[PDB]
């Protein structure tokens, strides 16, 4: 049968391209969790595949003027993809546009920081500005500011849309950078978080988690892969592999 | 008007409570917990009206291997007895099979309740021994996730557990608390379930960590179209911060 066209973003440790000295070629390029699930998954379903990187680079929002999404959410929408199999956050505003399975993975937005210094939580950050702080563009962490009613987020919106070209940055990698290089705090998911705390010991995730989520796998609203996927997830789950997959790559 | 969804539960505080009060109380004003909080919620969001009933056999669902047959809120959706289960539902491989769920409302695992003072620090520590006697809630999550497991550690407590299933599966938590507290017994329990037992009796605690990963969900049968609308409303009430607050509400030391 078909190979299903999956779309994916490079995000270490989910999905990076394999070092190697001779060149690699299709799927035996890639590695990471996100890979290693992807595999489980087509064996379990019985599945082929084709992984192709998202050409925008983006995970996926709205464009508040003219409505149309980009990232793997377009894509998915536009039937360019079967499945996204990326650390891909389950939102109300995605949800309504494309179905995901239920979770692999649980995480929620928290601060990366250096350490050393007395700010302790969002609050922290809300109330200054000589500390600067922000997201990925386009993600899930950057709409949740966008959106929030509540106070203390929305303030910060307010600052992070003021300074966007400064402070939105294009990956994790470039927000890392930032904390690293200059007095900046980078807005993150909490399994990232860990994943280079564990790496860079003068960083630090503060305060705890500002919100709850999952990354599912994406699909095509109606696909009938979506139900198909989730009860992989929960047999993965619970035969111990997700944490097996997990204790692997965050090592 | 439209028809009220009936909607199954069980009692299980904070989730699932009668009222207490000196003038009866009919219908839905009888019950109040998150669950209930929940509920409301869902109702204002998606425009129904409800009636509530507590599953009749009072049990959470698993599956007869003899006959085939479920029981619990599980069959009461299966069966269409239900329109939903708003309760600590837990999202297992097994159920998903049978019914649908919406995506989580909240996140948990297997954990172990047992008194203060012990050298035991794991499932493994108990797997190993049969002076401490243990077990869980009969036809639930828990007891499946046993039954069903193929990891040495845990399908050698299944087999302690099923030779004394008489003994040592119980009807409720509130049984299991009990048990915990009048003999040598562990009690395998979700870990929510947990924090808030051992943040009213400090002569209990958790041991180890979580054993496994899963979600409660609102159940549906299977094909209901509420189960997406119901997966959208969970993630609106967890972003504006709702879910938060009512986990605050009903788990508010040791
Ligand atoms: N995982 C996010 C991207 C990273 C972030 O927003 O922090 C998403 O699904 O959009
Ligand atoms: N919440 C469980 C019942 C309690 C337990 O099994 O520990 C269920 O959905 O079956
Ligand atoms: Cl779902
Ligand atoms: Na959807
Ligand atoms: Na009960
Ligand atoms: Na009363
Ligand atoms: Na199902």
């Amino acid at each position: 049968n078909r190979s299903l066209i999956v779309t994916t973003i490079l995000e270490e440790p989910y999905v990076l391209f394999k070092k190697s000295d001779k060149p690699l070629y299709g799927n035996d390029r890639f590695e990471g969790y996100c890979i290693d699930l992807l595999r489980e998954l087509s064996t379990i379903l019985g599945f082929t595949y084709e992984i192709r990187l998202v050409e925008d680079g983006k995970y996926g929002a709205q464009d508040d003027v003219n409505g149309q999404w980009n990232g793997m959410v377009r894509e998915l929408i536009d039937h360019k993809a079967d499945l996204a199999v990326a650390p891909l956050a389950i939102t109300y505003v995605r949800e309504k546009v494309i179905d995901f399975s239920k979770p692999f993975m649980t995480l929620g937005i928290s601060i990366l920081y250096r350490k050393g210094t007395p700010i302790d939580s969002a609050d922290d950050l809300a109330k200054q500005t000589k500390i600067e702080y922000g997201a990925v563009e386009d993600g899930a962490t950057m709409t949740f500011f966008k959106k929030s009613k509540i106070s203390t987020y929305d303030k910060m919106w307010a600052f992070m849309s003021s300074r966007r070209q400064s402070v939105l940055v294009k990956s994790n990698e470039e927000g890392i950078q930032r904390v690293l290089t200059s007095d900046y705090a980078f807005l993150m998911e909490s399994t990232t978080i860990e994943f280079v705390t564990q790496r860079n010991c003068n960083l630090t995730q503060i305060g705890g988690l500002i919100d709850s989520k999952g990354y599912g796998v994406g699909t095509p609203m109606g696909s009938p892969y979506r139900d198909k996927i989730t009860i992989a997830i929960l047999q993965l789950q619970e035969e111990g592999k997700l944490h097996m997959m997990k204790e692997k790559w965050w090592r």
